[PDB]
């Protein structure tokens, strides 16, 4: 019953992050939070000039090879293992795979009490918002911004083009079971 | 005639930074942008230990010292000079003192053309985003979301608050004399 | 036989990073690098203002109270699951508790291969490349400059006092089994 | 007599940064710190896929355009105008033509009283350093290390291939007439 884990999914600038660190504010226990974002940090330098590691085409793309699912995958098996340790964790991915990520995903969280959320946003509005920022290379937004959600099923959805994060967060913690 | 320098003011987490970052990505010409952030940078790290310094009181405060203005307004005469060097200028600020703020300015500024810019945001909306953010210290937004338009005139507002930075960028370059 | 993770510890500003980073580049098979920062970074921020949190005393020190060591475990524990799902690991903390901290670790390790790695340095250099940092509150560099290490037993020292970091990389690489 | 601004030159990953902010904390009066790098930010971000931009060839190139320059000038100008003004200015720069660029800035300082620092170090080290960092494309670092000197001349020469930032730090402060 008591949620263990929470799942983001949602494409590029769709506010992710800022629902992340919203929610941590809001949830009263401590819940730790991790990323495709905070691997690719953990992940070393080259691998984002690697073959099988993950190259973002100039024209916002982005391709996943085997040497970065293979890390990727340890890397999971290795969040779900703090869960199971007793952390309460976050996660905001971005289902590129649509439903085949969250397959994966189901697969390394076995019966974990998982909340499954959807991040979604209009592209247009996510492609404004990430120039706006300035953080991502142009593209990307657009691209993922509906492909992800492709397919996934989730236990609860939010629109952040026109809900504030503060609020999508209240949203959320709402599924939250203590 | 030509708009030769943009000076957007607003309280923290309005959203100045993001509008800046557009009308950049917009305007045709190259804008140069600084601010108080960035001036803060400039500073050295002890300005924000030193007494007549800048100090962040942990309720989200900010008071500043005559060291921290003597060194601001050297900073204004040297964006001025840059303009009237012809690079064109986006300067956005928190007129803490409000219209007493944009009067120090305008004696800076002089006869220079200036397109006077505010950007307001419900205080409540950027305290809420101020979360979502964790960039700044819980308090500064609610704190400055009003005073600080308090008795200042612009050439255009814009209210962040229900419209996207790509957005109220759009408004205000529509101002801009080429 | 084949080491699965490598764990340095020294003190702030000892130069643990940059030969994380290093040894990243120099290692063959991608490392994934985690640690206690990145931790901070993953707990949420009011870890740092809440009690049994912890707390940057403005005079440089640190105090690390029963809620952040709750989570700090099953951190670990995930740490080393990814190790055995496969991923290796490299690890640079701060043994704030000397030998006992390097306990903590031995329980969750368990019988995996570590390679334990000190990374030393002149408590006055250290301080010196403190300041040039501007990263940090003036005062960790001195204070853990010795204590962290007081009791802990290496594979492997370097001291950053007068050996560059890609060279402390090569030292510690040349003790990793494939 | 009065040291009024004080610029540093050197290769990438020569230690420039580090030197600043020591300087920073060091000299009594505060200093304002400027730089090619600051300026980057100050630019549109498209300044870098602009063609009179600047672009970074992967190979650890740098190539600026007239429309780098061109706002360039008009900010050099700029920090002068603010030292006129009474702010004292630190500037770390990355003379990519050499004499060339001294005496572009001479132009623009005038009969202002300037201290010229020249930040050496080993291209190798700078090398080795610029992994450690992360930051830059590797590359840069050994191409810069010397032409960048190559006929400019300092009033103050620092190598931080064997010495620490903080003690550069103070063999420059000992050049400043206050
Ligand atoms: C570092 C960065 O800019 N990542 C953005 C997402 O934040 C990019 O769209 C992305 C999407 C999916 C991904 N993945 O799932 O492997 C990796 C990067
Ligand atoms: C660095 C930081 O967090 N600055 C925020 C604004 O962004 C703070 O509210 C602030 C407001 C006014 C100011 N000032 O005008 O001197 C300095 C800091
Ligand atoms: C975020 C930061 O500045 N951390 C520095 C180390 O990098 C601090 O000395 C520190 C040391 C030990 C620690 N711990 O082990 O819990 C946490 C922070
Ligand atoms: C942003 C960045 O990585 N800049 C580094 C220097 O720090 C690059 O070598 C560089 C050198 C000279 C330069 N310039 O002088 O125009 C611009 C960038």
């Amino acid at each position: 019953m008591t949620t263990r884990m929470i799942i983001l999914n949602g494409g590029s600038s769709a506010g992710k992050s800022g629902i992340v660190r919203c929610l941590q504010s809001v949830l009263p226990e401590p819940w730790l939070a991790f990323g495709v974002d905070s691997l690719i940090e953990a992940m070393p330098l080259k691998m984002q000039s690697a073959e099988g590691g993950i190259e973002f085409d100039a024209d916002g793309g982005v391709s996943i090879g085997p040497e970065f699912r293979a890390l990727e995958g340890a890397w999971a098996e290795g969040v779900v293992a703090m869960a199971r340790a007793g952390a309460r964790i976050i996660i905001d991915d971005v289902f590129l795979g649509g439903a085949a990520a969250q397959e994966r995903w189901r697969s390394f969280v076995g019966d974990l009490d998982v909340l499954w959320v959807g991040v979604r946003c209009d592209g247009a509005v996510a492609e404004g918002r990430e120039t706006a920022r300035g953080d991502r290379v142009a593209g990307m937004a657009a691209k993922q911004a509906y492909v992800v959600h492709e397919g996934v099923e989730y236990d609860v959805e939010v629109d952040t083009t026109h809900k504030e994060s503060i609020e999508c967060a209240w949203a959320i913690a709402a599924h939250v079971v203590p």
